[PDB]
C-alpha cells in the first residue's frame, strides 16, 4: 500500500519476534536477512527491493501503547 510497503509482514509470527533480536543486536540484521533467504528467498528478494523501508518496519518496537485502539 501507498503508506505501507511489505504489508504481508505486518502481523506474522516471525515479525512479532525477529525484530526483538535486532533491537539488542543490530549486528544480526544481515544474519536475519540471510535467515529469511534460507526459508523464503522470495520474501528475501522482496525485502531487498524495499530495504530502506524494511528498516522502518524492522527497527520499531514490536508492541506500543497505540495498540489500545489508536494514536490519541
Amino acid at each position: 500500500g501507498s503508506h505501507m510497503p511489505l504489508e504481508f509482514l505486518r502481523n506474522q509470527p516471525q515479525f512479532q519476534q525477529m525484530r526483538q533480536i535486532i533491537q539488542q543486536n543490530p549486528s544480526l540484521l544481515p544474519a536475519l536477512l540471510q535467515q529469511i533467504g534460507r526459508e523464503n528467498p522470495q520474501l528475501l528478494q522482496q525485502i531487498s527491493q524495499h530495504q530502506e523501508h524494511f528498516i522502518q518496519m524492522l527497527n520499531e518496537p514490536v508492541q506500543e501503547a497505540g495498540g489500545q485502539g489508536g494514536g490519541g
